[PDB]
């Protein structure tokens, strides 16, 4: 098998509309935000503009191939793959995807999709100009798949811009499972707490 | 039947361009706005920027399948389903859909579509800085389907952001059936009255 | 014939790229603006932001069907129909279509397309703050079809927002047939004069 | 032949990706800007926002049909035609096309494409508030086709409600060689002399 | 062969989703920014708005044809070609492509894609109003292809607008090969250092 064949097979059979559950277990999705920049804070309106890499991994066995005498990985357009329907609950703009929309697929079916995203959020900006800083919580999970279909789990300034007006003090993560009035089932989310301040 | 089969059949036969009327009864659509945020009020211009979940439900039997030994529900891209042509009469911007455009379909054909929307409206902003607050009325209904084809019915701070500069005092709903100069038939709408104030 | 059949036939045979002239007569298009809002006036720059329903009607016999024991009308995506190539000569932004892009088709081939549009225009804003008000003239006609192929004809505050900062005094319409330097034939337009003032 | 036939044939055989050179001569493209409005001048940043009709004509024989007992012209979506890859070198925003994207095609293969465009440019805005006015120069030519493949040549509607007025418009053709490439690329430079009223 | 045939073959067989590696060597991509304008500097936020031609070249032998009695080059929509997945790491807006999205392909499979791009960046704007000026560093590389699949290499005011409020003092380039926490492999990048200042 060469790359051409692998990409051909994936395109012909991938089923981007079909969540790749195994034996009625949820697809285990990992999410991890790598913050790159904080662009436009407003303590009055409690809105912040953030740029981050949304590192997202999950498994889709339907993509697997025998890697004997074959490449172990290919880059694939996400339009050819099932992708988790993650959304940020407290986003107040749609995600602006800054990078090429390609996912990396390993021969065993492991997928990594890691767009760089710019997005605005409604969160607690109070304290941003103090030494303790602000703590902005960003909430992410599947919009339409409950906990039996998708589980969501977590996996600081490492890639944060030195030229930002802000600095990151700490980043913490917490997993939740919430029942909403609209629906009987629970929906998982990750809450990423970004503790930052003006320099 | 597995998910793949169900989604395949739906894609192959769905008829997104065909309103699923039963026995010449209107498609009964329920609409309900869950307000998430109020972002940019202007009492001078009487314009407001709102984020809300537009909970929308209706029935389409053409989607139904036998759920015996099969999943009871699937998430489906709305491009593969008929969707009611709802519009907000007093919107002054097009709806920015913030979430993945997926509907949830149950085996009996019940559909739930619940995008998170950011949109600007022209409405009464007077009194927003008083204790009584402003009452902003949002009017939603089918743009091209009259009351024999589509009926529209309703179904507060529960999901409203604590970080908003505003707070919700009350939300009320009212159903209407209006005849317009352009056409002989009546068109139904729901009017959602959002009573809110600056904190 | 049911809706499914009618929409299937329309989709299979409609020819959205083909102007439905009959016997070498122009397609007679009617255009009528129902003003909904006036949002952002600037008497210095002579620019105005307007929301209006662009009521547009014409006939396309290729869409007709026998309505005996059949629905008399269907809603159809405009991407499946020929639509007149109307443009506003003095627009300075592209039309923001706020409503679902569906036209209503009657079994005899009458079409009604009535999007709600937000658009900015260059026009006479002088006097807007006086009692006489301003008169803003909006000019609309086929961009590429001359008078032998498309004719354009007209057909006040009825739907105008009570919450606008402005009010409508009067709306008048006038038909014209103009020869431009670019081309030998005449092109029809409708000029809609919107007389409005600050409240 | 009726319109439906002509449009069908064009759709089936047009080859929008294929530049219609004849006998290895360049496609001769005419370009002409009809200025409609000047919207947002900034003398400090030297940026201007303009609306103009970009009158563009060229010939594509592969579109031709026998007009005997047939319509002489049809309107065609540009997605079904080859169109010259013109760009404005000093544009600092992408062209906002305000009109329906249709070209007019004559039975002999003459094409006219005339979108109304709003676009921002980096140009000389100095003197806009004087009697001499500013002269803003707009430079347009094929982005990827050199002079042997595309030649570009120049060949009333300005809004009375603009804050500006047009004193003069002049045009000049150029053939320039760039560091990136061995061949010459043609352009038209349109000089818009305008001032605040 | 005429252009029609060449473009027809390319469209029918191009495989825009398939990186054209040769014998398991990386596709060697050259990148070079020709700066055209600097539009909106902010020394407080350290953000800059730049317009530049992103000269990008690489080889794709699957596009090659016999140029005997045939045109030596054609312009091709990039939607019909594989194109490197280059991204600017420090961009804070998506690239606004100002020009027609066509690449030039030579009969030997050499490709030149050279869009004009307007984009905002987070970079060091300090000193912009001084004689030394600011130095803004722009970092560009493949987003998803490591060094064994794509290598990235470099190739001043020449096309820079005389009407900008800024002027260019110097442009330097540096190639890097970086390993990120997310993945075991190294990813190459070019860092383009734009040294510029406000005029006056
Ligand atoms: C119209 O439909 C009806 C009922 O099926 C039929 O009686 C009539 O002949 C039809 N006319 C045409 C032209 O098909
Ligand atoms: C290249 O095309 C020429 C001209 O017809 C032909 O003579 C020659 O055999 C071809 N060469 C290759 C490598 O196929
Ligand atoms: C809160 C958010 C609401 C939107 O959900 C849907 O559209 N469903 C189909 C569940 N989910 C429950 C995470
Ligand atoms: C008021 C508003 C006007 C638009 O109507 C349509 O476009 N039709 C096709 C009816 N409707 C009737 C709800
Ligand atoms: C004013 C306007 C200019 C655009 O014309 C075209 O695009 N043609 C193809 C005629 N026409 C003459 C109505
Ligand atoms: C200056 C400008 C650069 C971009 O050129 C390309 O994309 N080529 C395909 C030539 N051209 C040469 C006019
Ligand atoms: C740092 C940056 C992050 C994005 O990576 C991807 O999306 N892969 C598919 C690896 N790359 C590795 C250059």
């Amino acid at each position: 098998l060469d790359r051409a064949d692998i990409l051909y097979n994936i395109r012909q059979t991938s089923r981007p509309d079909v969540i790749p559950t195994q034996r009625d277990r949820p697809v285990a999705v990992s999410v991890s935000l790598k913050f790159i920049n904080i662009l436009e804070v407003n303590e009055i309106t409690n809105e912040v503009d953030v740029v981050f890499w949304q590192q997202t991994t999950w498994s889709d066995r339907t993509l697997a191939w025998n890697s004997s005498h074959s490449p172990d990985q290919v880059s694939v357009p996400i339009s050819s793959l099932w992708v988790p329907d993650l959304a940020a609950y407290n986003a107040i703009s749609k995600p602006e995807v800054l990078t090429p929309q390609l996912a990396r697929v390993v021969s065993d079916g492991e997928v990594l999709y890691m767009p760089s995203i710019r997005q605005r959020f409604s969160c607690d900006v109070s304290g941003v100009d103090t030494e303790s800083g602000a703590t902005c919580r960003i909430k992410i999970g599947s919009w339409t798949h409950h906990s039996r279909e998708i589980s969501v789990d977590p996996t600081d300034s490492e890639y944060f811009s030195q030229y930002s007006r802000f600095e990151i003090l700490d980043v913490t993560q917490k997993k939740n499972s919430v029942t909403y009035s609209c629906c009987p089932e629970a929906y998982e989310d990750v809450e990423v707490s970004l503790n930052f301040r003006k320099k």
